[PDB]
């Protein structure tokens, strides 16, 4: 079958957004291809990381991963460190990606703005994400809005090797939602979903509360023409919760407005959240057992296992290509 | 022993400026510390390589290695891209040194000049020299004037990358000769003597047969002052010559000049020519020799595997350090 792979990095914060715009994605995918999930410590680590914090923000990501549905039979669950190819593919890559392409990088941009001394890491985030991809013959590559650009840059990059050394790698495309692919701020809806939003009403993580779901939906800014009807434009709040339930429902955007017609924002916002509600629950009872267990790190064991068979040989190929070594 | 660590570019030319800064020290060094001496091809790919002349280069390196006498017994002569740790540990200091601290790098400068599209690999060398020497808990590296900065930047990063997430590191410091740190070029002797000079006649490469070498230090540059005599500024050309003849003679610059009292440029550049051609010719003779043996495979094969057995436990704890993996 044709290759999946998709990344996320472990963090404080793991919200309704990556979800939405991924790992619901992953679940749906997992029976279909071949793939490999990713915890990303090593771009984590393109901005500090407190390292305890780090370390239990990995082991949470891969119970948030097992949790939400990812099953080690079907797809292959690592830790991207435990795999050197990747650090190695990226420094190949990183000899043949050009300082300017990397500079225009709008992740780049927006993670460095307004800094004063920047990290190197920040600015070559991009060809350690391509060698995660390439590594893997990677042909779809699931991941909300945001990462389009590092992926047009990835799908760049092998074209470049292939073309200089010689067919190596598969071009792979992105698989973006078309709801839900950028889940919006609830405090500011023309802003992104963002883990690192310092309003914490902005996100829903998969590990709130239901009190505390029902305030921040409650809380979501709306507008005042009390309809709901999807309009990003005009009605950016009401379309931003209508994508969320809409997603998490299996509800059409076309249902929801059919079924709330006639009807406010107050009884919609309190269906919202208990679809929210319903859809975490069960991951968090699932979340909690998997911190608990030592088979977290069994499956992170055999996912690096597999991977590393993979990615050892793609690096091979590689260096031969560029006639490094022997 | 104190731990000694150094590395040259696997390229088309070696220079009598390379032995005489450092493969010299390497064969002076070796009994007296543990030594690491590395084929730096990773390094190579900061810039073009064709493929099979980087792996013939490669090659060519390793038997100018132990042709000038470094001895598989005493030190570990390895290729930088067999030894994953170095590409790992060049991901870790990355995230830690600022773009700012690249970009005023000095060798960086050079190489990026009217350049239109400069190589990110050219931007990041730094980062991973520092690997290279802080994996083996270097105290010194022997090198060459040019390579000054490039360790200051290691000893920034390491002093760095202690105070964040605990003492790991020995701070290395450069060992630069006396004489011979920086030998010129013989065509304009107010510049490097440099592998890429587009004149040939600038090096002499440690290939140069003897026709050639004489041709080649009779045409230096010198003066119209006939006086062999050491003033930089005032004769860089014979001070130049008199750097080389002494390093290889053994004969200190005051010994040359008493030698050479009276005596004009003719005579001194005859002799200083023939000096040159007794110091290469055994080098070339054993060099043949290892380029035409299995043995020079297993020498590699040997030193690959001590430096991954240190290299890896060192990035091991550099992991643990920063938190990243399990
Ligand atoms: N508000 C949102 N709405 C919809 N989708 C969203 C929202 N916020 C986040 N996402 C998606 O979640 C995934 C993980 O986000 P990260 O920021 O860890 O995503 C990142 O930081 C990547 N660089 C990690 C990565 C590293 N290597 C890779 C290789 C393939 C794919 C991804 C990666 C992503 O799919 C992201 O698009
Ligand atoms: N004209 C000259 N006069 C005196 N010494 C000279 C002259 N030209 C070159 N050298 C010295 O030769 C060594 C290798 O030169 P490279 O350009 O390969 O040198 C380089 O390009 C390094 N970045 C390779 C490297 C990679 N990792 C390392 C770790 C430790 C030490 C060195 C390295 C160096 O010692 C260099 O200073
Ligand atoms: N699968
Ligand atoms: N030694």
């Amino acid at each position: 079958m044709k290759t999946i792979f998709s990344g996320i990095q472990p963090s404080g914060v793991i919200t309704i957004g990556n979800y939405i715009g991924a790992l619901r994605q992953f679940v749906e995918l997992q029976h279909e291809y071949n793939c490999y999930f990713c915890i990303v410590d090593q771009h984590a680590i393109t901005v500090w990381q407190d390292p305890h914090e780090l370390r239990q923000n990995i082991r949470r990501l891969a119970a948030l991963y097992l949790a939400v549905g990812i099953d080690p039979t079907q797809a292959t669950l690592f830790i991207q460190s435990e795999v050197p190819a990747h650090a190695q593919a990226a420094w190949m890559l990183q000899c043949i990606v050009y300082i300017g392409e990397l500079e225009r990088m709008t992740q780049f941009k927006e993670k460095s703005a307004g800094k004063e001394a920047v990290s190197a890491g920040l600015l070559t985030y991009p060809p350690l994400m391509a060698a995660d991809i390439l590594l893997y013959n990677t042909d779809i590559v699931p991941v909300g809005e945001d990462q389009k650009q590092h992926i047009e840059l990835t799908r760049d990059l092998a074209e470049r090797f292939n073309k200089r050394y010689g067919e190596l790698f598969t071009i792979p495309e992105a698989r973006i939602p078309k709801v839900g692919a950028r889940i919006m701020s609830l405090v500011d809806p023309t802003k992104k979903m963002s883990k690192s939003d310092p309003n914490p009403k902005a996100y829903i993580t998969l590990l709130d509360d239901a009190k505390t779901i029902e305030k921040k939906i409650k809380s979501a800014v709306t507008d005042s023409e009390g309809t709901i009807r999807y309009d990003k434009e005009a009605k950016p709040g009401i379309s931003n919760l209508l994508n969320i339930y809409s997603t998490l429902s299996g509800q059409s955007i076309e249902e929801l407005e059919r079924q709330y017609e006639g009807k406010g924002y107050g009884v919609f916002k309190a269906d919202l959240a208990q679809v929210v509600i319903e859809t975490l629950r069960p991951i968090q009872e699932r979340y909690h057992h998997w911190m608990e267990s030592e088979e977290l790190d069994r499956v992170l064991d055999e996912g690096a296992e597999k991977a590393n068979r993979v990615a050892s040989e793609m690096v091979r190929k590689m260096e031969q290509a560029m006639g490094l070594g022997r």
